[PDB]
């Protein structure tokens, strides 16, 4: 292995300060997100991490013409930062972030402004860091972009990003010091992952002739599974495959001919909305398959946590089921099962239930709720791989009216993560009338223990309404969102904005496999809904 | 004939809508107050002869087989009616939004929605049965029905006219002064095309009945009526849709001895608020169209949603307009190429000639707050041509106050004075912004001036935002100038309907200025840059 790669792969796994600095306001708080204790960094890495990315946009905090100085405090603040993170013996990856869009997009026709924004940004960078360590690495542009002309892309934005690419190369490197060996990362352009981009990366990387350089890509899922659109709701082989094909592309490109990669960010695009949007069985078993994937291509990942994922305020994660299937996606396959849930009427009477699991190499152990294993043969039984709730102990374990998750039925193996079954008591879930503007139009719900997956929408006619027309299945939380809490389905503007004077069939896929219909009067500003 | 004089002593008409109409469980789920006895008296007293009273039921209906009516929701549209008759006005009943709510599937609910039909309007009979005859039934508001294929159909036609004549013969049916009640029946939507008025034509001349009337609605050439692709100005395209409009209407029933009652009529963009058509405009609008209605024997009911006249005062929310249009009732009124004569600040004061619209009417002096002001020396008309002198304007104005500095009250020999307000305005000046999508705003300094419309390009000139089929905004629904906060907010709705790019505004003002911005979309937020 070279000595470039064992420093890619050393940073495995990243993690990314999303929202802060790179937030395009007047302080790394416009966001929402604090600021940056010395705490955070201190969990960062007690965590399992072992290098973090610092997103920073800098256009609201630099000067004007031809100093572009960087105000002094928001680079001694994130300098801070850096320091912290390396006083934890983690990599730092510096970059500019929003600035892609926000200038740089605009090098068509501005030309030499942003490449004078562009050059004098990297020559303070570069000058502020010269004397630190190694593992402090630049980017050059995150995910970046430039103007369409005719549509993306063609031509002009490969030369763009090359030139930018080239000069921020040659300014880091001729700042000399510790950028001299300085690791540099640079982007695909968009930061994507098709044959084209890699192979224009590749090229500027041969022609820049370094040993210290360190392709960069993006990914954040199938588009349509990522944000719930069309129906795919559950994670199958089309996901699967895309990442397939994505890392095999990226490994074949980058990896086999000795240049390491940093996919410096994933995620799912439907965080960007609420991680509510993919169900929590679907996410877990789309973590591990990608992370897997990832280990076997020698592909260093970084998470992208805006904030959603780690509470900053208590430094716990939020979702820890989520980072426990991570930390353990780090060292192997975890098994999944074709489901987290085990859905029980509350009517029928109970009986054997079976589950198929994905043992992903493993072998079962044994299952425990509350802490305390439960009783081979009386409690459950195992056939190859599909495993099978035995009638009594589920009686034992629910409690008949109680509609929702009853218990946890928690599924142990020789090796990775523990899989965590909710026992949900459901009935059918039904509807009510309701009327309203589009402005506000909230459906009551008893939902009955249940989980809705996706909603349809079509006219009387058979049309598909509302947004993205080429499809039935309505995007989660952009049209329309489950609350639980205050038992209601919210639809919302941006839905009534693309539908006609009409009556709206919806059709709700529910995670226990119900279906229930409901019926909108639009015209105009208000609608009536009817069961 | 005495149909014909009936529907013309109507004139004019208004509408109590948002009221007994609204869809909710009574007359103010819409934001009306509930409606008072002074309320009409008001409406009778300042001029009107026939009101209009929308009604939605669905929602104080019965179950199967009665569908009976809620006493007190019905003994309060009995109340009002019988008010509005206490002040010898003429009433109009029909079924209101009940005509999306459940009347559209009728292709898919028949027995259904003729069973409340008919129960519907026997109620409605059987209560009004001893009421004078100068109430009217309207059978249903701009029917329409489920779209199998797109409007129009086959099917909608034959459904329309089955409606129509349930209701005539239970209405027929049940006799006492119902045996001569005259009956409004309406063209499908309500719309004004060749083909739907002869099917209406043919519908009456089926029903061989001297006591029908022919009803039909109206808000205006839809592009200006909502102030959509450029459309700014009240030209000739918003007057011939018009004319031709209404000469289809007066060609196919009025005479052929059948009147036509406008029961409807207005722009449809007020119903996101009156400030999406400039003031003048919508003036010349209003009084070129009731200019032919009148010259058609069309009688007008003005559609008033609470938004017209203050139901709270008893007074109208924009004098003007109301004078505006009941001068109209009597003749036409001349209008202007402006409402407004704009003056920079700070350039030297010029003579500045301003083009009138003699509508037939003649000019007799100008008002400045009641007072009438020297001839030749303060203005001069050649023609038509009227022309502010220097001093004139010089003393009227104030240097550096931007905004309505005075009002010129141009008084002709017939016809409603035409106010004009003189503007002093500069340049109007942007600043930069960054925000969400969900609450974007532009800091605004207008200076006295007024938005007409915006554009908006990606630069590479493809038409950006809703309606992508032209450059021109839709007012209000995509942006909206708040004066009162100095502010130029973009919506919700436009930013759903745009790429993540760079997007080129043009703000057009009513000054002839235009100010250039650009925001750079990136998900969820927006960059804002003068």
């Amino acid at each position: 292995q070279t000595d470039i790669q064992s420093y890619v792969a050393d940073m495995q796994p990243g993690w990314n300060l999303g929202n802060t600095f790179d937030a395009v306001g007047d302080d790394e708080t416009a966001w929402g997100n604090p600021r940056v204790t010395r705490e955070l960094i201190k969990t960062i890495a007690d965590e399992g991490y072992k290098s973090i990315r610092i997103p920073v946009t800098w256009e609201n905090q630099m000067g004007n013409a031809p100093d572009y100085t960087i105000n002094e405090d928001f680079f001694s603040r994130v300098e801070q930062v850096i320091d912290w993170a390396l006083e934890e013996d983690l990599y730092v990856m510096l970059n500019l972030h929003h600035d892609s869009w926000l200038w740089i997009y605009n090098m068509e026709h501005n030309y030499d402004e942003v490449m004078a924004k562009y050059t004098a940004l990297w020559e303070q960078l570069s000058e502020r860091f010269q004397g630190h360590s190694h593992k402090l690495m630049f980017e050059s542009v995150n995910e970046p972009r430039f103007t369409r002309d005719w549509g993306e892309i063609q031509e002009n934005h490969h030369a763009f990003l090359e030139e930018l690419n080239t000069a921020f190369y040659h300014i880091v490197r001729e700042s000399g010091g510790s950028n001299t060996e300085r690791p540099l990362v640079l982007p695909t352009l968009e930061t994507a992952t098709s044959q084209d981009l890699l192979n224009r990366l590749h090229q500027t990387m041969k022609d820049l002739n370094d040993p210290n350089l360190i392709a960069t890509v993006h990914y954040y899922g199938f588009w349509p599974f990522s944000v719930n659109v069309a129906g795919y709701t559950r994670f199958e082989e089309e996901t699967q495959q895309d990442i397939i094909d994505t890392f095999n592309r990226v490994h074949n490109t980058f990896t086999a001919n000795g240049i390491p990669v940093v996919l410096g960010e994933f995620g799912l695009l439907g965080f960007d909305t609420s991680t509510d949007v993919i169900q929590q069985g679907e996410k877990l078993k789309f973590f591990e398959f990608l992370i897997h994937h990832l280990n076997e291509r020698d592909v260093t990942h970084m998470l992208w946590d805006n904030g959603q994922h780690l509470n900053r305020e208590t430094y716990s994660w939020y979702d820890q089921e989520f980072h426990n299937m991570l930390k353990a996606s780090w060292e192997g396959r975890s098994a999944t099962a074709e489901s987290n849930l085990i859905h029980v009427r509350d009517g029928e009477p109970i009986r054997d239930q079976d589950i198929q699991l994905h043992l992903h190499g493993n072998e079962l152990t044994g299952l425990q709720v509350d802490g305390d294993s439960l009783a081979l043969g009386e409690d459950y039984e195992l056939a190859g791989d599909v495993l099978t709730m035995k009638a009594d102990a589920l009686t034992a374990l629910m409690t008949p009216g109680e509609l929702g998750t009853n218990a946890v039925i928690t599924a142990q193996f020789n090796s990775g993560a523990d899989w965590h079954f909710q026992l949900q008591n459901v009935d059918e879930p039904t509807l009510e009338n309701t009327e309203g503007s589009t402005s506000n139009f909230a459906i009551p719900a008893h939902f009955n223990g249940d989980s809705v997956a996706t909603m349809e929408a079509v006219y009387a006619n058979g049309e598909f309404a509302g947004p993205q027309n080429w499809t039935s299945f309505k995007e989660f939380g952009y049209t329309f969102s489950p609350v639980y809490d205050k038992g209601e389905i919210v639809i919302t503007d941006a839905f009534f904005n693309e539908v006609r004077d009409d009556d709206i069939h919806l059709t709700f896929h529910f995670w226990s496999g119900e279906m229930v219909e409901y019926t909108l009067s639009k015209n105009g500003n208000h609608v009536q809904g009817r069961r």
